[PDB]
């Protein structure tokens, strides 16, 4: 590392704007890129990915499945994560639960052509009804 560079100076002002919760009265600060900057190393994943697009999309892929089993800590990650990631794919959010919203929306278009083979274990049908 010779230059870090999470958000620069137009995601800074949108970072700041943005805040944890849709029903709460505090914005997004440093404070949140550098904490979950500390817990990311902790789970074997570096800092360095919370300024890359693509990292921050990997990070809420692991966390994803783990917010069924996870703490405070992990929910706080999710959470920035999340908002941090929306910012590096030119996406614009208010809250934090605004950009998943985003990411599952753009997730669940992607789930049918994720497969094509491995989603016919379980069993559903749609519904048929008269009129
Ligand atoms: C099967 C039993 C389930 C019961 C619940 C048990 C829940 C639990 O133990 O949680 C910790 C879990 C396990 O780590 P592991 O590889 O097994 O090594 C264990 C070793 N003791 C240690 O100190 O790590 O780690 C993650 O959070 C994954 C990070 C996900 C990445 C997201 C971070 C951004």
């Amino acid at each position: 590392g010779a230059r870090a560079s999470v958000l620069s100076g137009g995601e800074l002002d949108k970072w700041e704007k943005i805040r944890l919760r849709p029903g709460g009265k505090k914005q997004y600060k440093l404070k949140h890129i550098v904490w979950a900057s500390r817990e990311l190393e902790r789970f074997a994943v570096n800092p360095g990915l919370l300024e890359t697009s693509e990292g921050c999309r990997q990070i809420l892929g692991q966390l994803q499945p783990s917010l069924q089993t996870g703490s405070e800590e992990l929910r706080s990650l999710y959470n920035t994560i999340a908002v941090l990631y929306c910012v590096h794919q030119r996406i614009d959010v208010k809250d934090t639960k605004e950009a998943l919203d985003k990411i599952e929306e753009e997730q669940n278009k992607s789930k049918k052509k994720a497969q094509q083979a491995a989603a016919d274990t379980g069993n559903n049908s749609q519904v048929s009804q008269n009129y």
